[PDB]
């Protein structure tokens, strides 16, 4: 802290993206000319939805984490109607957007994102911090195209129970999570498998037309591989998507998986 910011301190720019209770804008600090992102939240909306506490966890957890593959939060401020989170600006956008553009990624790009992701999560887990909402819309890209995990509104310390109502898609969530059961860091490992599959295939493994059917797919762990997915990718993905949390690999096992080391351009680091 030691810098109480206010809106007049920034020149607001173009909309970077859309959030649940406000948008994110590009912005520049008037004095230093530092470019960053401003996440805007409408108080009325936060309170009405009763998620004021997730915003609080997001600020406290993210402002304290320091890792190259984790989006920094510099601070916050608010006015009559709004809260503003000052974030590290991510120039290359979201992985969600990169996936819509390319339809699907090659093994090198996929393996490299998985490595950056695993590294980031390795650092979170060493503090028993579970992200629990790892989705491509929350995976951002730095100036070098490196992956950055953002949106810690669902993060919590492990072990944990689920007190909050789910809202969006169930696609990236493991069984223990969609069932409200107790859970831990292994939740993020399941999500990693879902991402690996979607990066390579172009759509998540349990995708279905309805919430009710997606829920069935996830519970029964019902997924199949298109012919083009290689043996190595199938192996890693099948290891990650295990119904029993304890059967899922440790991040180190993921980082040293032969298929990952063979295709990843960047080095692992859970060291
Ligand atoms: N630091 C950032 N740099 C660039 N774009 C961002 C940044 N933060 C968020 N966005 C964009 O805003 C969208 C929503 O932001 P997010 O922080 O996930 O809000 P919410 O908690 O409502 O989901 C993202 O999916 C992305 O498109
Ligand atoms: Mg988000
Ligand atoms: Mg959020």
């Amino acid at each position: 802290k030691k810098r109480q910011w206010a809106l007049e301190d920034f020149e607001i720019g173009r909309p970077l993206g859309k959030g649940k209770f406000g948008n994110v804008y590009l912005a520049r600090e008037k004095q230093s000319k530092f470019i960053l992102a401003l996440k805007v939240l409408f108080k009325a909306q936060l309170e009405k939805a009763g998620v004021e506490h997730q915003l609080r966890r997001e600020v406290e957890i993210q402002s304290h984490l320091r890792h190259p593959n984790i989006l920094r939060l510099y601070g916050y401020f608010h006015d009559a109607t709004r809260v503003y989170l000052i974030l590290e600006y991510a120039p290359l956008g979201t992985v969600y957007r990169e996936l819509q553009k390319l339809s699907k990624f090659d093994e090198q790009r996929t393996a490299t994102y998985i490595t950056e992701l695993a590294n980031a999560l390795s650092y979170c887990h060493s503090k028993r911090v579970i992200h629990r909402d790892i989705k491509p819309e929350n995976l951002l890209l730095g100036s070098a195209g490196e992956l950055k995990i953002a949106d810690f509104g669902w993060s919590v310390h492990a072990p944990s129970s689920r007190r909050d109502t789910l809202c969006g898609t169930l696609d990236y969530l493991p069984p223990e999570m969609i069932e409200g059961r107790m859970h831990d860091e292994k939740v993020d490992l399941w999500s990693l498998g879902v991402l690996c599959y979607e990066f390579l295939v172009g759509k998540p493994p349990f995708e279905a037309n309805t919430y009710q059917e997606t829920y069935k797919r996830i519970s029964r762990v019902e997924f199949t591989f298109p012919d083009f997915v290689t043996e190595g990718a199938r192996d890693l993905i099948s290891r990650l998507l295990k119904h029993n949390p304890s059967q899922r690999p440790m991040l180190r096992e993921v980082l040293e998986h032969p298929w990952i080391t063979a295709n990843s351009s960047k080095p692992s680091n859970c060291q």
